C-alpha cells in the first residue's frame, strides 16, 4: 500500500497521527511506587500530537511488582500522582495507555506484602540459571518458589485489574493495556511451559487462555473495549515462558479476543504482540490476519522494518522500546531519517529522574 509509519490511523475513538508507538517500558523511576514529575517529563518528552504511548508496566495490586520503583495504579495516592504524567501527555496531544502489569512469579519476597510468596498459575519457580529478579539495591537474585493461585482467588486478581483499570481512567489515561506477555502472571497461565494446572485454568489451550479471558472481560466491562489493549508474546521465552506451540496459543488468544469483540459490540483498542528477535514473521502475520482489529507489533523494529510492517499490512502500529528510551523525539527522527541516539542499557532500570531517563537529547535543528 502507500501507508507508512506516518500515516494517520483511527484506533477507535483515538485519532492517531502516526503509527509509532511508545512501547511499555519499565524504567523504575516511580520511586516507592508513585508516579512523579520525572515520569511526567519522560512521557511528555516522548509525546507527539496524535502519537500513542503506552506506560511502563504498572502495578494492579500489592504484590504485582517484580522490579523496583515501578508505579502502581491501585491506590488513590497513585491515581492522583499519575495525573500529572497523563496531563503532560495530553497537553502535548498524545494518548497514553496505562499498562496493567502483574508479574506473578517473576517477583521476590521483597516485593510482596508481608514478604510472602509471589503468586502464579503454578507452584514452580522460574529456573535459577538464566533469570534473576532485580531487587531495589540493584542486586540480582534467584526467583523464588511461587504459590499457585487457587481457582477461588482468581476473581480477586481479576478484580484488581478492574479497579486498576477504573483507576487508570480516573487518572485520565485514555485506556489501559493488559500486560499478558513476557512470562508474567497472565503469561504464566497462557504458556504450557509454565501452566501445570489441572483445574479449569490449565490443560487445554482454552483453559490456559481463561485467566486472560476473565481479565480482559473484566477490564472491558469496567471501562469499555475501545480503551483496552491486550499485549501478548506467544513466542517469547522470557522467564521460562515457552509454549509447545506459540502459533496455536496466539490464535487461541486472538480467537478469544475476536469472540469477546462480538459478545460485547466494540473492538478492543488493539492487540499488541511482541516478536521474538523467518517463521517468526509467519507467526506475526498469522495472528494479525486472524485478529479482527488493530494490530500493534513490537520487538526489534527500527524505522525501515516499521515502515514495511505498515506498508505490507503486517501491522497497523509498531511500538518501539529501546529506541524510544534514547530518542524522546523518535517519531521526528524517523520522519526525517535523522540520527538516532544510542540507548544506554546501564540506566534502563536505575532510579535517577534525569540520568538515562529525561537527558537523552532531542535533535538539533
Ligand atoms: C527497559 C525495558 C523495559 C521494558 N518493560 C516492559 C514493560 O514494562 N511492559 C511490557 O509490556 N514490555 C516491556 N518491555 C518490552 C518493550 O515494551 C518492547 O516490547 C521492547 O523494547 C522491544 O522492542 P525494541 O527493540 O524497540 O526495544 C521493556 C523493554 C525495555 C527495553
Amino acid at each position: 500500500s502507500n501507508e507508512t509509519l506516518f500515516s494517520s490511523y483511527k484506533m477507535g475513538r483515538f485519532d492517531l497521527s502516526h503509527r509509532v508507538v511508545l512501547a511499555p517500558m519499565t524504567r523504575c523511576r516511580a520511586l516507592n511506587g508513585v508516579p512523579n514529575a520525572a515520569l511526567a517529563e519522560y512521557y511528555a518528552q516522548r509525546t507527539t500530537p496524535g502519537g500513542f504511548l503506552i506506560s511502563e508496566g504498572t502495578m494492579v495490586s500489592p504484590g504485582s511488582a517484580g522490579f523496583p520503583h515501578v508505579p502502581g495504579i491501585y491506590s488513590d495516592e497513585q491515581v492522583e500522582a499519575w495525573k500529572q504524567v497523563v496531563e503532560a501527555v495530553h497537553a502535548k496531544g498524545g494518548f497514553i495507555f496505562c499498562q496493567l502489569w502483574h508479574v506473578g512469579r517473576a517477583s521476590h519476597a521483597v516485593y510482596q506484602p508481608n514478604g510472602g510468596s509471589p503468586i502464579s498459575s503454578t507452584n514452580k519457580p522460574i529456573s535459577e540459571n538464566r533469570w534473576r529478579v532485580l531487587l531495589p539495591d540493584g542486586s540480582h537474585v534467584k526467583y523464588p518458589k511461587p504459590r499457585a493461585l487457587e481457582a477461588s482467588e482468581i476473581p480477586r486478581v481479576v478484580e484488581d485489574y478492574c479497579l486498576s483499570a477504573l483507576n487508570a481512567i480516573r487518572a485520565g489515561f485514555d485506556g489501559i493495556e493488559i500486560h499478558g506477555a513476557h512470562g508474567y502472571l497472565i503469561d504464566q497461565f497462557l504458556k504450557d511451559g509454565i501452566n501445570d494446572r489441572t483445574d479449569q485454568y490449565g490443560g487445554s489451550i482454552a483453559n490456559r487462555c481463561r485467566f486472560l479471558k476473565q481479565v480482559v472481560e473484566g477490564v472491558v466491562s469496567a471501562i469499555g473495549a475501545s480503551k483496552v489493549g491486550v499485549r501478548v508474546s506467544p513466542a517469547i521465552d522470557h522467564l521460562d515462558a515457552t509454549d509447545s506451540d506459540p502459533l496455536s496459543l496466539g490464535l487461541a488468544v486472538v480467537g478469544m479476543l475476536n469472540k469477546l469483540q462480538g459478545v460485547n459490540g466494540s473492538k478492543l483498542a488493539y492487540l499488541h504482540v511482541t516478536q521474538p528477535r523467518e517463521e517468526e514473521a509467519k507467526l506475526m502475520k498469522s495472528l494479525r490476519m486472524a485478529y479482527n482489529g488493530t494490530f500493534m507489533s513490537s520487538g526489534g523494529f527500527n524505522k525501515e522494518l516499521g515502515m514495511q510492517a505498515v506498508q505490507q499490512g503486517d501491522a497497523d502500529l509498531v511500538s518501539y522500546g529501546r529506541l524510544f528510551i534514547a530518542n524522546p523525539d523518535l517519531v521526528s527522527r524517523f520522519k526525517i531519517d535523522g540520527e538516532l541516539n544510542k540507548y544506554n542499557r546501564k540506566t534502563f532500570y536505575t532510579q535517577d529522574p534525569v540520568v538515562g531517563y529525561t537527558d537523552y537529547p532531542f535533535l538539533a535543528p
